């Protein structure tokens, strides 16, 4: 077993790049085809072997934590398949938990809301508008499981990239130059925000996801609350390595890799994926 | 002005058909690309001259209301164009209503609930998963709002149909033989629900869209649950009740196909949008 037993998700934040969806939904309940992201993303915590997850929320995102729960109303309704596959959402051995963020206050701020909940142990941190293709990768193997394993193997933080064009654009990690392919960890030993051209130390760019040691936490004390201004404090302290995604993620936190991924997904239905990509290529 | 002032829209069911996506949220507020789909009907009865929104709602869709009102966090959190195109939403002269459904009890009750608010006035009746495609039609002037201006002639009842995807999956009007096409209006004698091939009147099926005179309202308080189409059944022996042919297209978004159909459709006509997602599909099949 891993010392990573719990995920944090922060799902606080008011989605503006989604507008006006989410002016009054949450961005992380927008349905990729028929399942809301969050869904996604706790279904890879699962995946991954985390069994707890620790939701970091604002007072408008109730809803985020009905879907997982039991709805009364709505079983009571059924009298099929559907009842049984909608009390599935949740495993029973899976749990979720919740604490409010303060204030408008960063990431690194809704991490440092999750503390008490979690301790002095090591920590997965999960961005819930990033979505790992699951597809493309073997989660239960690959990715956030893999970052885990590694975790354990070497006891060093992991912190996920992957390639992009353009690299003034996301936060970037400095491998000093590393060789680096898809499943593999190598040392990093900076991360900057949005570099300039002649700034960036690679095209390397953080993903959202983040297996940090317990080493982070007394950190998350000094202020920038940002995550990587926390994360370069412990490189400085100990061995901090960046690991390259496997397969495809999709960013859910803007339209275009909304609809984009919503397409996708689309042709994959498991019932619909057939139906949807013939009338695609007849429509195309 | 016409004496349809007020629209029906029943938000108040549950949406099984489209979960799990609506487990904890109203089908009525699935985006459509980045609006949900009860802006997308509230701007089509805007459009067709209605100010005043009758929700006949469920105690667990408070967003739908929300999406409409002032959002006061987010408001605070906007300090450019963004905060004035969701202070847009809802225009200042446009005012939406709710009320609670009682028991889940049907379509025709949706409407009896709505009574109170409207008294004995004539009534449009708007199904809020079904989408008007506002590129196809002049909603300002087809479909609903030609439905109003001919019940202002005529004083006749309007039952929107369009000739169908199937037969057998929908309710199916009885206009006696007529021909009829895009935007007419023409007498119907009946309607039956899913009919067999071979007892089709017609391939003209019920839409979703209705402007009833308020003849219909003592007729409510009569039983077939309680179902719209048997009470306007009644009033078709009483007085006279035509179909109007549907203009342009319309999408069932209350299916999960008609809604990823939609949601690429309205995909490939958003305005800032638009142009690279539909590169991005035709390079990507």
């Amino acid at each position: 077993n891993s010392k990573v037993k719990k995920a944090v998700i922060p799902v606080a934040g008011l989605g503006t790049r989604m507008l006006p969806a989410t002016k009054a939904i949450p961005k992380e309940m927008l349905p990729l085809v028929d399942k809301p992201l969050i869904q996604y993303v706790v279904n890879e915590c699962i995946a991954a072997g985390i069994n707890e997850i620790v939701l970091v929320t604002h007072s408008s995102k109730n809803s985020i934590e009905n879907h997982f729960d039991t709805s009364f109303e709505l079983e009571a309704m059924l009298e099929r398949q559907l009842l049984e596959e909608i009390q599935s959402i949740c495993p029973p051995h899976v749990t979720i938990m919740q604490v409010r963020q303060g204030l408008a206050k960063g990431l690194g701020h809704a991490v440092m809301c999750a503390w008490p909940v979690i301790g002095n142990e090591p920590v997965a941190v999960i961005l819930p508008d990033v979505i790992l293709d699951e597809y493309e990768s073997d989660l239960s193997k690959d990715n956030l499981a893999e970052m885990i394993r590694r975790f354990d193997e070497t006891g060093h933080s992991q912190i996920m990239v992957e390639p992009v064009a353009d690299v003034t654009a996301y936060g970037v990690v400095d491998c000093q130059g590393a060789q680096l392919n898809p499943g593999d960890s190598a040392p990093m030993v900076g991360v900057v925000e949005k570099p300039k051209a002649d700034q960036a130390p690679s095209n390397l760019a953080v993903v959202g996801r983040y297996v940090l040691s317990a080493d982070i936490w007394p950190l998350l004390a000094k202020t920038p609350i940002q995550l990587t201004d926390s994360i370069a404090m412990l490189m400085e302290k100990e061995t901090v390595e960046a690991y390259h995604l496997k397969g495809v993620s999709h960013d859910c936190g803007n339209k275009l890799g909304y609809m984009q991924a919503f397409v996708e997904y689309g042709v994959r239905h498991e019932t619909l994926g057939s139906d949807f990509k013939a009338w695609l290529e007849s429509a195309v």
